DNA sequence: TGGGACTTTTTGA
DNA sequence: TTCAAAAAGTCCCA
């Protein structure tokens, strides 16, 4: 790793600032002089150092108000950097050369006498006995993901933090865990994390641990702004106390423009305050598993459709995730390419991509995927083991079923069922800016990043597949379907069945005239001079006829 | 360097 | 035996 050194990571300065006036805005200084503040993944201490400031004029500006109801000879201007270093600032990190970096900042942050013991430990948080807890814990915890997380510790989180951690979840659900474990009773923290375990399906446990055990003051999503520059990632900022109310109300900034810099306002408040946010307050006693934070119009909308459906997609279809070769180069290749002549073309399978998918069709595939599942023997079609697959056949030995010997190295990681896919089917992508469902005639395969489902038998009298493209692809369900969708990056959602089959649909008088409309956008789609405008059109009369069938 | 187009296979269960 | 989730995404260009 060490990229830290390059920057990246560094928190925008307006984060921090407001995240460390949000802990120690109210503060009473006169009632506890003593506060911990609490950084463990302080770094080189860019919270712990605005922590200092902040407390530095908390101290000074009632220093004599100190010196009055306390030891008059302790509260002196000269000595509120000791007591600062001594009782207040405290900061864990793993790497030894940043607590080194931060404890010489916060040396010369004075600038003789005996000694002063700076509370900076360098450890694992997640590891060391804590032995005490802390009045205000901020900062901004590591993100680390399943498949770059190393085994053994992967192996210590599942053991230890089994409450937020499993399957596939990430590390900062830990973090969150130990800040809320340690954070004494009336105490307050703020985090900036990635936002996704908002919404997503590993992020279930540490929501509801939150839910259960603090009282969440305040949301900041920034949903897919890009606040770390040069980072994939998107980023919330949680405010949460432990103390005792009967207000249960949480504070939900949720951005309007992804394309703002965030530097445009001096402080982070301006910008919350301005038309750049929507602000909407959520009753945390009424949050679910899943947390649906939604202004009041957005949730009058998602309860009618929620109502008036009385199936989902999950009764009603069977989905499945496309193939994972495991090493795409080895098995897809161009229609074009010479090298298929060497192939049976009872092995080769059509092949697309989530960008051949649109609403209602599928472009034409321009690859071809060699189903290597069926090569019975290695002596039989040697020129295909040699000439192409074997060109990876390191790569596909490194895979892990090949290693435990659960397949050959010529064969597909996660092959499916072909039968699955050799029929009329849906197929969505699995990101994407809008709903795209298109019908798929032509037998297509695809890997993980296009999803596909099929209707059960027992529910084609009542949905065909020309009607549920034409209500998934209407603006009422693309609005629909982002309210609770996993937003991922500016302008990308996750289409995943996790919550793809959680869609809930209708069936109603309405239902022939959709269907018809889908049909005729589906037959100009498919002609060959085509022009979209007419298309477009249909496209409203249906909405307009969505919108009378669900009430909205 | 910042923004847009596009998306693999490793992994726990 | 074999499912599906996971962006400190990945990569290119003006
Ligand atoms: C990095 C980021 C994604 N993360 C936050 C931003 C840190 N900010 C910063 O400014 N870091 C930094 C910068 C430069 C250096 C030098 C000395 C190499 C130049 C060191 C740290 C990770 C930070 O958390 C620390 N960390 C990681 C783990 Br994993 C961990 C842990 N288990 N316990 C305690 N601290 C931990 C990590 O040590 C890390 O600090
Ligand atoms: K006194
Ligand atoms: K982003």
């Amino acid at each position: 790793d060490t990229k830290k050194a390059s920057g990246i990571y560094y928190t925008p300065k307006i984060i921090v600032d407001y995240i460390v006036k949000k802990t120690l805005k109210n503060h009473d200084i006169i009632k506890n002089p003593y506060p911990r503040i609490l950084d463990i993944s302080c770094g080189c201490g860019n919270f712990l150092l605005e922590v200092y400031d902040i407390l530095y004029d908390l101290f000074e500006e009632n220093i004599y108000e100190l010196k009055k109801k306390y030891d008059e000879n302790y509260w002196t201007v000269d000595n509120i950097h000791r007591h600062i270093l001594n009782y207040c600032i405290y900061g864990a990190d793993i790497d030894e050369k940043a607590i080194s970096i931060l404890k010489d900042s916060l040396t010369n942050k004075k600038v003789d006498e005996s000694d002063i013991k700076i509370n900076l430990f360098c450890c694992d948080s997640l590891k060391k006995k804590w032995r005490y807890k802390f009045d205000y814990i901020v900062g901004n915890p590591p993100y680390i993901g399943h498949k770059k997380l190393e085994k053994k510790y992967k192996k210590f989180l599942l053991e230890k933090y089994s409450e937020v951690y499993k399957d596939k979840a990430d590390l900062y659900f830990c973090f969150y865990k130990k800040i809320i474990d340690i954070l004494k009773q009336g105490g307050i923290g703020s985090v900036i994390t990635p936002r996704y375990f908002l919404e997503s399906l590993s992020g279930k446990d540490l929501r509801e641990y939150i839910k259960s055990n603090v009282n969440v003051q305040e949301i900041v999503d920034f949903l897919g702004a890009n606040i770390f520059k040069n980072i994939g990632v998107s980023s919330c900022i949680l405010t949460f106390d432990k103390k005792k109310t009967k207000e249960t109300y949480i504070d939900v900034f949720k951005i309007k423009n992804e394309d703002i810099c965030i530097n445009k306002f001096e402080t982070l408040e301006e910008l919350l305050k301005s038309s750049k946010f929507e602000h909407f307050n959520i009753n945390q006693r009424l949050l679910s598993d899943e947390w649906i934070l939604v202004n009041k119009d957005d949730e009058t909308f998602y309860n009618k459709i929620q109502e008036k459906c009385k199936y989902s997609l999950e009764d009603i279809a069977i989905s499945f995730q496309g193939i994972i070769t495991g090493c795409d180069k080895a098995f897809i290749l161009s229609k074009d390419d010479v090298k298929l002549n060497l192939v049976d073309d009872k092995f080769l399978k059509c092949w697309i991509k989530s960008k051949n998918i649109n609403k209602y069709i599928v472009d034409k595939s321009e690859y071809r995927l060699i189903y290597s599942n069926d090569i019975d023997n290695e002596n039989t079609n040697k020129r295909i083991l040699d000439e192409i697959i074997g060109l990876y056949k390191t790569k596909l030995e490194n895979r892990r079923e090949c290693k435990s010997g659960i397949r050959k190295w010529y064969e597909l990681q996660w092959g499916r069922e072909k039968l699955f896919f050799e029929r009329k089917k849906i197929m969505y992508p699995y990101k994407s800016n809008e709903n795209r469902f298109a019908i798929d005639y032509d037998n297509n395969f695809s890997s993980a990043d296009v999803y596909s489902f099929f209707i059960k038998e027992e529910y084609l009298d009542k949905f065909s597949y020309e009607y549920l493209v034409g209500i998934l692809n209407s603006s009422v369900y693309d609005k629909y379907f982002k309210i609770t969708a996993k937003k991922m990056s500016k302008n990308i959602y996750d289409y995943y069945p996790n919550k793809v089959m959680k869609i809930r649909i209708f069936r109603d008088n309405n239902y022939e005239e959709i269907e018809n409309l889908s049909k005729q956008i589906i037959s100009i789609l498919l002609n060959k001079s085509i022009d979209k405008g007419k298309v477009e059109k249909l496209q409203i009369k249906m909405d307009n006829l969505i919108m009378d069938s669900l009430g909205i």
